[PDB]
Parts: C-alpha cells; structure tokens; sequence
C-alpha cells in the first residue's frame, strides 16, 4: 500500500488488509 | 468467481471485477 493505481480497492487473505488494484 | 476461500473479497484493476481472497 503506497500509491493508488486504481480507484477500486482489493482485500487479501492475510490478517485483514486491502489496497488499490 | 467459483469458490469462496475467504470472506473478504478483492476487486482487481481490469473492468470492474472482484473475487474472494
């Protein structure tokens, strides 16, 4: 999670964290 | 878009699609 290459975010199966694209 | 290995979904940067984990 640093820049916003896309509007819609996306989460992942780790510990509860998402990001852009 | 077939199996849900995780509750929180994630939208990829393509054309407006998401998935689980």
């Amino acid at each position: 999670g640093s820049k916003k290459p896309v509007p819609i975010i996306a989460c992942n199966r780790r510990t509860g964290k998402c990001q852009r694209a």
